[PDB]
């Protein structure tokens, strides 16, 4: 079709929506309400450019927890503070998605 204004294929990659599919158990839904207050308050006036993902699940995909921990980390490395609170608050939180 005709170009000039591209828009509405990826607009960016240090900012998503949807992240996890928070539907059916309220409990999803709960933990993007608190990835908004926290990550709001993770930074506050300090992009950095944001991590490259979020969703561990994208890039671990796996069954195992400790590994989960590591991507959490190395996903969050390039902000500042690091992601402990992130990775109990969800992991308290949820604790399954997809088993």
């Amino acid at each position: 079709g005709p170009g000039g204004s591209p828009g509405g294929l990826q607009k960016r990659h240090a900012r998503v929506d949807v992240k996890y599919d928070r539907r059916e158990l309220q409990r999803r839904l709960d933990v993007e309400k608190w990835i908004d207050g926290r990550l709001e308050e993770l930074y506050r006036g300090r992009e950095a450019d944001m991590p490259d993902e979020v969703n561990i699940d994208e890039l671990l995909e796996l069954e195992s927890e400790e590994e989960r921990s590591r991507k959490i980390q190395g996903l969050l490395k390039s902000c500042t503070n690091p992601t402990e609170n992130f990775v109990q608050e969800l992991l308290v939180k949820l604790r399954g998605l997809h088993k």
